[PDB]
């Protein structure tokens, strides 16, 4: 088994290499594809809270995401790994901690211990960093203030990245980026 998360900014063409890297991965192992809530109850309703309401408190917003990351973890994540699966995961600790923790201004060390708690030592074996410039990832996308934002994420994860971390130029045509990740997946899984 093994856990394995993608992260990045938007416009770093995540999606779409999770879902071709799944494709090449399904022909080899017992692989899922998933994200938080992913369908898990208690947090489809955390979500709910989170999208149609309340124009909310960051730190409220932060642990919201932390619960509904528990319960993704607990009830999904970890059954799949028992079973011997391969969980790719679109986006986990380190998006609080970029978008959280950095972007929003609450400290990336007090969402760190935030979601340390809610993870509770369950770390990715390995961490897929998609690394677009922010002005590839402008052009990806498509105001002022969400390009200060995207750029405000990609340097918050800059300074997170600074062992489970393997940064692929994401600047790159997407087939390149779909091999690159593709074959540092491989690599760590057939290690
Ligand atoms: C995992 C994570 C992500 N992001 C960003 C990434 C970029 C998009 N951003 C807006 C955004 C866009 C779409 C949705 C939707 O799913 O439709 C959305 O909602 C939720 C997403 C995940 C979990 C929850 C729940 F509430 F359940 F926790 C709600 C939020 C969210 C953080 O800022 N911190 C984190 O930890």
């Amino acid at each position: 088994s093994a856990f394995i998360t993608f992260e990045g900014p938007e416009g770093s063409g995540k999606t779409t290499v999770i879902n071709e890297v799944y494709h090449r991965l399904v022909k080899d192992y017992d692989v899922i594809m998933t994200r938080e809530p992913g369908g898990v109850p208690t947090g489809e309703e955390i979500r709910k809270i989170v999208l149609e309401g309340n124009d909310m408190d960051i730190r409220t917003e932060a642990m919201l995401f932390a619960a509904s990351r528990r319960e993704h973890l607990v009830l999904k994540v970890i059954p799949a790994l028992k079973e011997g699966k391969v969980v790719l995961c679109d986006r986990y600790i380190d998006s609080s901690l970029a978008y959280q923790g950095y972007a929003r201004g609450i400290g990336v060390e007090e969402v760190r211990a935030l979601n340390e708690f809610a993870i509770n030592g369950l770390y990715p074996d390995l961490t897929i960093y998609l690394n677009v410039s922010a002005e590839v990832g402008r052009e990806r996308i498509i105001d002022q203030e969400d390009l200060k934002f995207h750029e405000k994420v990609i340097e918050g994860y800059q300074e997170i990245i600074h062992q489970r971390f393997k940064s692929v130029n994401a600047d790159q045509p997407l087939e390149n980026v779909v091999e690159d990740t593709y074959q540092t997946i491989i690599k760590y899984l057939e290690k």
